[PDB]
């Protein structure tokens, strides 16, 4: 068992097969205590959650509302008891407004609908660990998730620039982080189905939809190595669990790639 | 001459110490006919303007105005008489309330604040070539300007954040620049003592900023294989010229390095 | 146990201050079945391993020594017993000529002398591969030894070329060894005083080289978020078994930094 | 013109359609005295080298001749006059045997000729520096001649190594030249049909050679926003002059993209 002990922050669950499950999941296979996070559909996501093996605490925290963010170490301390911190902090946390994605026109999206996908998807993993790393032990990890927006790409739009600008933001985090002993990664994951996937980016595209699979296992699983499953997330929930163990205790403000080595390939 | 018959449009003038500037007064050295626009102080940047070589438009432009960039695609063609359009466009512009800058905390800063910043420093250069592309010339070159952000560093916080993002944003640019036969490219330039700059550098930001800023500015020169001069804008804009020109037409989405070498080197 | 019941082999140790013996305990120590290789003070090296918290059989590898990777594939099942195959191979090698290092000029290192170092380096990665992914199972793992060579630096001069090359190598690698099942990955270590660094540390190399280092060496845990410190290896050891391991299951053709965050950071 | 007056050493023309050959003309237009080196057949060489716009000293040069870069200062200034200096340093040179090519498979490749092939078209690049920096005015500029060695790619193999080591040399040539008050940077290409390409790309990769060819102009055209014509090699000999005049005057040690600006966009 990898997480032993470690009581661990789990946010951006929404379904069985949105990516924070499976992080969930696997870090429970390992012995990992949880605390899992929702956001807008509660008594839907407290639904999906009984599926986790263990029985685990629920909390709401819309990423947007200054006073979840407050109360926030309040209501966590109160979930796995006072006296004890937390050891990890997961956030699969996004949003970005349709109009800046898919074959909605780049140019045609407005700030205040960009704003709000950046707010989401990048500072809200800022804002998080302002709440968050003071009931952190030290040697405990913050990770979140990313998608590489090192080089544009048909469809992903904004999100490429939010995703930049989260990268940008996770660098400044593990300084902050650094001073209680903690580290902050981001996972580089390949493409995963999932609702965002196929709701968010999915829905954005049209009539021009059926590129979702021409482009990705184009550039995923012909690129990668050891080949890439967009059925499969359990690859990239080993992969955050690697960085809330302690055998990367000197990697932080990095990013890991667990997308089959397809950064790393061109053709 | 270089940039001779080519029309430039240059953003960004507030001071003679403003990279936007030398840029503008390089170009006009090679033969460039211009048109300037300023933001917030008109009146004062009329009277900087006439300091240059030769005398050029000006135009009011708040890039966070909705007014004005819809009506900028008109004004400008007006400045120059309609039948003729721009070989190019230089966008030195940026911001950031003192809240993502300096010895004030970087979880400090809110997002309401973070967001304005972002919207002037990395956004609007996606509203500029939303505006004007329709009025550029193909072989014209669009130019912003960038500080290296891929590693974080003290004091620059979330601008930090925002230039990471206006270099997705620049990649975004240069597809859609790419229909009308156009480049999108950033300079990358060193520090150079301005009116932004200067103010934080002598402890207004803090007396541990200005610290911080010295071990930069200094340390900058010491890797730079060829040196590196903080009062001499001339390099950055020689090369912001360079872009302009038609002479690099293979580079678009990309950025390009006037920072004396500094980034190529570890010590 | 992590690596509990995987067997891997570990080249490169030559003292119990060498970055491989380190990598080799901190395996033992998670249930790793072993096997080593060493080279030129062959006798020594069997003291050294001795130390080790278990029993390990040593073969004899000078990878430059065409013969010696020839029969190396069959002296290993010999090693292991014939219908067992190996879930890891680690690369600490690496040599570079006192000519393109050190007080040494850059210039003055012939390419007889160039190549040395990188026949050892750099193509002896691809070396070992070949030679041994043939008796490697599906899930294994093949780590080697970076130091990140991206940027430039005084003193390093030819094995900063060695690594550019070695990274490029196990991009390669990777495709190849997908073949077999197997991830191909390079731990970027920060400096570790492992006798090889420790000797330019001190004016061996040079007095103005040894000047050059502890400017490396401390301008390192001030970048470092988490800080960093030279004398310990187990940090990296670490990240080295963590790749071994099967958490790390999307990762390949991929460089993982062990350098407590030291590249991301500018200041 | 823009090169006017400033004399310039050019490397490696051996057709027509060598990209050093397009190079030479673009220089000559813009009004540069060349000195230009060929290779083993240097009397077909001078066929193709009146059809230059102008006359111009042809010398020779082996960069694995001990002999010759120890005599090329010499014969140089000889051929400019003395007391005249160099302005200019084309580095156009590349060579892999067809063993580390193409289909011939990766690990196959043997050190012997796997080093032949750094040492010229890697290597090389420093030991020409060595020899001509002596010979350069400040201000001057080297460039060589690159291929994205970044991601590794199907068929361009060892040689996606060697340039990947052509830039970690070229960034210690940069420091180097730092002393004299002189540039060195690379200038990455897309594809461009030349010999080389034809007989050591398209020679060791069988029949199948020509169908990847035309294969890759499309799906680099695509990936361009720009769009890229293989046959036209124009626009990257334009690039390599803007950085061997004044224009470019902060750049060193840095690399240029001259490739339709494909690298920063995955499809
Ligand atoms: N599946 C993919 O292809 C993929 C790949 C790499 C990275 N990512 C990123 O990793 C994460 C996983 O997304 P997913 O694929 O699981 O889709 P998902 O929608 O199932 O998970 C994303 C979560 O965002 C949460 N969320 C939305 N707005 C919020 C707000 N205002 N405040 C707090 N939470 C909010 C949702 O409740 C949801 O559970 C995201 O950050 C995503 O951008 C996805
Ligand atoms: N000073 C340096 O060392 C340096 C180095 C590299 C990159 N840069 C970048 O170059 C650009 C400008 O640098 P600078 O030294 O000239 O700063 P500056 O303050 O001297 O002038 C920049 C411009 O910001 C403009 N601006 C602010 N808000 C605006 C708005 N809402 N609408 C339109 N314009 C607005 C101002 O009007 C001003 O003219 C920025 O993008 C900056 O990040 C500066
Ligand atoms: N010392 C550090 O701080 C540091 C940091 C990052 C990466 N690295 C890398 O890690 C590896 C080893 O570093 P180290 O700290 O263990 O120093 P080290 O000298 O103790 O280990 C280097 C190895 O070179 C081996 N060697 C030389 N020629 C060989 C050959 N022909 N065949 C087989 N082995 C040969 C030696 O036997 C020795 O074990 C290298 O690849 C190195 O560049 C070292
Ligand atoms: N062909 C492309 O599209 C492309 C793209 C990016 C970079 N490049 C680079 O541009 C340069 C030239 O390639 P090219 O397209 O002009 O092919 P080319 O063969 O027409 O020119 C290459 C030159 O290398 C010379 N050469 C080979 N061995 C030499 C040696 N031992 N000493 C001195 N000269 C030697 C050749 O004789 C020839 O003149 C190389 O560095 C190459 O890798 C080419
Ligand atoms: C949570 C969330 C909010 C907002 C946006 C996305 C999002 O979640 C993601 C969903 C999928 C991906 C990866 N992805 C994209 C597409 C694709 C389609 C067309 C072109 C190229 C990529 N396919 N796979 C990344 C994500 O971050
Ligand atoms: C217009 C504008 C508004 C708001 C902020 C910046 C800005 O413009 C810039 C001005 C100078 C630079 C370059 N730079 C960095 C630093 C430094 C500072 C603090 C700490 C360590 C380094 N000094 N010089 C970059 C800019 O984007
Ligand atoms: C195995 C081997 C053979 C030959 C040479 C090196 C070598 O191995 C390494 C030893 C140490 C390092 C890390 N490192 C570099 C320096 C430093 C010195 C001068 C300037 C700036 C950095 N100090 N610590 C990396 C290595 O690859
Ligand atoms: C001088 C020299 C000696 C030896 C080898 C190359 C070389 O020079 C070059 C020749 C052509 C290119 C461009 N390129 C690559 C390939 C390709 C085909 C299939 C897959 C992936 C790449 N096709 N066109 C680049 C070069 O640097």
């Amino acid at each position: 068992g990898l997480l032993d002990g470690k009581r661990i922050l789990v946010s951006g669950i929404i379904t069985d097969s949105s990516i924070a499950f499976h992080i969930a999941r696997v870090a429970q296979e390992q012995g990992a205590q949880l605390v899992l996070t929702g956001f807008d559909r509660l008594r839907l996501i407290q639904r999906i959650t009984d599926r986790l093996p263990a029985k685990a605490p629920l909390l709401e925290l819309d990423v947007q509302n200054e006073e979840h963010l407050a109360s926030l170490a309040g209501r966590v301390t109160e979930a796995i008891g006072a006296g004890n911190k937390l050891d990890g902090v997961v956030h699969s946390i996004g949003f970005m407004p349709q109009t800046g994605m898919g074959i909605n026109p780049f140019f045609d999206a407005p700030y205040a609908d960009v704003s709000k996908g950046i707010h989401i998807s990048a500072y809200s993993y800022a804002s998080m660990a302002k709440a968050l790393l003071p009931i952190m032990n030290p040697g405990g990890s913050i990770v979140g998730m990313d998608f590489d927006p090192s080089r544009a790409m048909p469809a992903y739009n904004w999100m490429t620039v939010a995703k930049s600008a989260l990268e940008s933001v996770n660098r400044f985090v593990a300084r902050e982080a650094g001073k209680y002993g903690v580290r902050s990664n981001l996972v580089a994951a390949g493409p995963i189905r999932t609702l965002a996937m196929s709701a968010i980016v999915g829905g954005a595209l049209g009539e021009e939809a059926g590129a979702q699979a021409q482009l990705l296992e184009e550039g995923w699983d012909q690129r990668a190595p050891i080949g890439w499953n967009m059925k499969d997330a359990t690859p990239v929930a080993k992969t955050v669990c690697a960085l809330l163990s302690d055998w990367l205790p000197a990697t932080t403000g990095d990013i890991i790639y667990a997308d089959g080595g397809a950064h790393t390939q061109l053709l």
